[PDB]
C-alpha cells in the first residue's frame, strides 16, 4: 500500500488513454464510478480506476466512496477479495491501484468479450464456490457490499473470483438508494441496507452462471434474468432450455443444484433466504 503521484498512474496509462487495449490503447471497462485503465508501476501490470461521477452523484460522494474503499480494503488479503496496492488524490482526479487480474470480469468471460473461449462447467462452479467465499469473509466482518454483480466479480491468472467494487461497502434504513436494478433485492429498492441484500444479489449472478445470459437485455423477453426464475418456478419455463449452451461438460444434477441455491437466494422474502454460510455449504455438497 503506498500514495502514487497523480503524474506517475497518468504517465503509465498513456495518459488514462480511453481506447481499448484491442485498439492498443488502455480501457479495460468502466461503470457508475469511473474507467478503468491498464497500467505498469513497480515493475508490475496494475488496474487504475480513476473515479468520476458517470452518474448523478456529488464529488463529496464520490470522495466518500473513495476514502470508504481505502478504509475497508487498504490492509485486506483474502484468497477472493481484489487486492488494493494505492492511491492518488495529489492531481486532478481520484485513483485507485489493485493487483491486475488478467482474465477481467465473469460478466465479460460468461458473453466471451474480446473472442475469450467459453468457461466450462467446472471453472464456473469453482468461480461460485470462490465469491461466495469472498461474500462470507465480508458478512463474517460485518460489511454489506450492496453491489454484487458479475463485472463485480474478477478473475486472476488461474481464474479464481475476486469480489470488487467497496466504494458503497457498508435492518439500517437509506434515503439514497444506490445499487444495480437488474441484481437489486426488493427491499434494497426501497433503500434498506442488510446482507441479505447481497444473498439475492448473489442469487442473479449463479443464474448468470448457469445461462450465460445478462442480468438485463433491453432486446430480450423476458429483459430482466429474474423474470426467467419466476417463470421456471411457474412451470412457463423450464432450467433445462436456459442452461449455457456454450459448455460440454454441463450435468442435469449439479447445474439443478447450483440452480436451486440461485432459487432459495432470490426468495422476495429476505428473512426465507439462506445466510452466505448455508450458500457455501450447498454450493460445497454441489461438487461432492
Ligand atoms: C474491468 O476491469 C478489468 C477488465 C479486464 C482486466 C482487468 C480488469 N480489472 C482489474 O484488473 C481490476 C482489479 C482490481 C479491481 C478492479 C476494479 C474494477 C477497479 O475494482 N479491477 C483484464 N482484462 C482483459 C481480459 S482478456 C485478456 O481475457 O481479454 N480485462
Amino acid at each position: 500500500f503506498h500514495s502514487f503521484s497523480f503524474y506517475e498512474l497518468k504517465n503509465v496509462t498513456n495518459n488514462f488513454d480511453e481506447r481499448p487495449i484491442s485498439v492498443g490503447g488502455n480501457k479495460m471497462g468502466e461503470g457508475g464510478f469511473g474507467v478503468v485503465y491498464k497500467g505498469y508501476v513497480n515493475n508490475t501490470t496494475v488496474a487504475v480506476k480513476k473515479l468520476a461521477a458517470m452518474v448523478d452523484i456529488t464529488t463529496e460522494e464520490l470522495k466518500q466512496q473513495f476514502d470508504q474503499e481505502i478504509k475497508v480494503m487498504a490492509k485486506c488479503q483474502h484468497e477472493n477479495l481484489v487486492e488494493l496496492l494505492g492511491f492518488s488524490s495529489d492531481g486532478d482526479d481520484l485513483c485507485l491501484v489493485y493487483v491486475y487480474m488478467p482474465n477481467g470480469s465473469l460478466l465479460d468471460r460468461l458473453s466471451c468479450l474480446d473472442g475469450t473461449p467459453p468457461l466450462s462447467w467446472h471453472m464456473r462452479c469453482k468461480i461460485a464456490q470462490g465469491a461466495a467465499n469472498g461474500i462470507n469473509f465480508l458478512h463474517e466482518n460485518h460489511h454489506i457490499h450492496r453491489d454484487i454483480k458479475s463485472a463485480n466479480i474478477l478473475l486472476d491468472e488461474a481464474f479464481t473470483a475476486k469480489i470488487s467494487d467497496f466504494g458503497l461497502a457498508r435492518t439500517v434504513m437509506t434515503s439514497r438508494i444506490v445499487g444495480t436494478t437488474a441484481y437489486m433485492a426488493p427491499e434494497a429498492l426501497r433503500g434498506e441496507i442488510t446482507p441479505k441484500s447481497d444473498i439475492y444479489s448473489f442469487g442473479v449472478v449463479l443464474l448468470e452462471i448457469i445461462t450465460g445470459l445478462p442480468a438485463v437485455d433491453e432486446h430480450r423477453e423476458p429483459q430482466l434474468l429474474l423474470d426467467i426464475a419466476a417463470a421456471i418456478e411457474d412451470e412457463e419455463k423450464t432450467i433445462e432450455d436456459y442452461i449455457d449452451k456454450k459448455m460440454n461438460d454441463a450435468d442435469s444434477t449439479s447445474v439443478e443444484a447450483m440452480y436451486s441455491v440461485a432459487s432459495q437466494c432470490l426468495h422476495e422474502k429476505k428473512n426465507k433466504r439462506p445466510d452466505i454460510k448455508k450458500v457455501q455449504q450447498l454450493l460445497q455438497e454441489m461438487t461432492a
